[PDB]
């Protein structure tokens, strides 16, 4: 028997619209670090000034990077006292967790603080935490940390995202999507933190993807705050989650590979992450653009007709899906004003573009917080190789 | 404040309740006699000198609510990893290459047999969920899982790292949000948890240490939630009605966990049995309010509902039946899997449910969960964190 007791009502009360984005908040350390000198910092903190062929690879990583600053909770007081941190590889895990246990938290608070002013609702407000870092791992962990800092109700259901990478601006777009879409009255505060003090090392001659990530990874915060039925005259609607969708992309095995050692985090690429996304990305957006508008002539929005969030994992991951999908120059601007402005903050770089994207829209008096259009993108990229797609639709401006 | 006009639903949602489909478990194969483990953990870990401390461990065990644990160390591995069975010895990156290989191969033992008695495709599964406290690596458990069970590309995961004891009814939480707002889903949940990362030898100035020696053990549990199941081709077993996180008060500090150098070490700082069972009351009376009103003879008492309660040790039992005055038949489920397999961790809980559900159908029991109609599950941890999860039987 497939026997059932009688049904009864739905016990919790689920929502009836879209999951909705209703405000954006960001947060970066206070040390900035200018990319065109950042090779001589490096290689002087690092005491391998003798390595000078070395310094030039790097100097040309960093000149080719697409970055013009980052910020950092580092700096050289912080690495002269940490000698083993400036080494390519001596044991550390434990002065980098002390650090970032402490400070993902602190930039999340920050973040999160601007995102619940803009909100303009009691803190109280809030059911749902969801809390993403690569940066460290405690328990009890960042997101009761946050709780804590933040001084919300104990009662919140919080979700602890540790150590997932780069895609993960995407996932937790698609984990509090069904939060606040099942769950009325749900208010969900998404806060990504990273800091690089996990992934911070000297040079070595021999592991030049370990070199390309001191020139690409940036520390941020940002947080957003998502509901569904957004309050009419209270709360201020700007993105709505419709789609979401991951995918392991074919041939990808060790793409991107990550592990937490006693030396830290460590960070290897060995397939050529660019072609492997440019090549799948096509049948990923085709895929999920049948879902959402269904295949009728007219019906379908190009992909220059969209606007686009796309996860700047370094300058060539843009160009490549700019070529393979023949996107016009201005499909990917905000997405490489972010990488230009802070660098690869991993899972935070989403939220940032989605923030630049309406702040720009707003300043230009452009019909929509999408760039003036409807539908548009959120697109995650990392170990996997996982992407993380969001299928996202703006709200009308006044022009 | 504009939106532009509503349209339906872009991912259809399902309509009746979470539930659960179909459950399995596995444990690795070295089982420990808890009566002799001191004999062999002081000896491991070359403690015999430690002549009193032993003592105190022989008689930690015996009042331990624990027959036997199994593990994935053993004496073999252990003579080979010397930085494991002393006190505090840089030993993170072996633990890290025990774990990631064998946390989410244990987690594919118990997902085969779940999918096994689900019996539907696995191509079926839309959603993963993993969740552990043994280990961290990027891609995670999640991904690893996926490719051992040759589960399609596209499955929509979600990876629970360091989470800690209470995550069995985290899990449940996130299981429910995504199968009934996604028809069709179905979520492949799976904790798996090793002590290999928590091993360690004595230290005579750490006694809440020595705690987590005498109660951790090693399994993995798996579980297949969706909602509205296929008429006359799946199988209820359990309905998931309410969920709710509480960190009690007062508490701060009383269970942390730090992964170092040295592995993943445990503190304890509070009275846990005290607030669990001095905070449980208001929580459950919270629960009981949302899900069944205030009124006279609408309410079960909480000696008429099944228990699924997280066995973090016996003197949390112990003093939750006490303080809720529940009849002593009401934690024997949990303390039989404790008795079984010691503290599992997030896993413990699914253990239960399975148990509780097996020994229903042997017993002719009128449901699923020791013929009650509602019944509870209880995850305690770190925060200290306090999941609670409303759950209904099926009839038999």
């Amino acid at each position: 028997n497939g026997a059932t007791f009688p049904p009864c009502a739905r016990k919790m009360e689920r929502a009836d619209g879209p999951a909705t984005v209703l405000a954006i908040g960001t947060a970066n350390p206070p040390n900035v670090f200018d990319q065109s000198t950042y090779p001589d910092f490096y290689f002087n903190i690092t005491n391998s000034n003798h390595m000078t062929d070395l310094k030039t690879k790097f100097q040309r990583m960093c000149d080719k990077s697409g970055i013009t600053k980052r910020y950092m909770y580092l700096n050289e007081e912080i690495l002269k006292a940490n000698p083993n941190m400036c080494a390519y590889w001596e044991k550390s895990l434990d002065v980098r967790q002390d650090m970032v246990v402490v400070e993902v938290p602190k930039l999340g608070k920050e973040a999160a603080t601007k995102a619940i002013k803009e909100w303009g609702q009691p803190k109280s407000k809030i059911t749902h935490v969801v809390f993403c870092t690569t940066s460290g791992v405690d328990m009890p962990g960042a997101d009761w940390a946050l709780t804590k800092l933040l001084g919300l109700r104990p009662s919140v259901k919080r979700l602890m995202m540790y150590q997932q990478g780069c895609f993960a601006g995407g996932t937790v777009m698609r984990v509090a999507k069904d939060l606040a879409e099942n769950n009325k009255g749900a208010r969900v505060l998404v806060v990504c933190s990273e800091l690089t003090a996990v992934t911070f090392r000297g040079p070595s001659e021999t592991h030049l993807d370990s070199l390309v990530g001191q020139a690409l990874f940036g520390d941020g915060a940002s947080a957003i705050i998502v509901g569904a039925d957004p309050i009419p005259e209270v709360e201020r609607p700007w993105f709505e989650i419709h789609y979401v969708a991951s995918n392991i992309l074919p041939d990808s095995d060790g793409a991107i590979d990550g592990h937490l050692r006693e030396v830290g985090l460590t960070f290897h690429l060995m397939k050529d992450v660019p072609g492997i996304i440019s090549k799948n990305i096509g049948t990923v957006l085709k895929d999920a653009f049948e879902k959402v508008f269904g295949n009728e002539e007219g019906e379908v929005p190009s992909y220059n007709d969209v606007f686009w969030i796309a996860h700047p994992g370094g300058p060539a991951i843009l160009d490549q899906v700019e070529q393979k999908l023949q996107l016009k120059t201005e499909k990917m601007a905000a997405s490489r004003q972010v990488l230009s402005d802070y660098g690869n903050m991993s899972s935070a770089c989403v939220l940032f573009i989605m923030d630049h994207l309406r702040k720009k829209s707003v300043e230009q008096k452009l019909a929509t917080s999408g760039e003036g259009y409807e539908w548009g993108l959120l697109l995650g990229f990392g170990p996997g190789l996982t992407c993380e797609t969001v299928v996202l639709r703006s709200v009308p401006l006044a022009t």
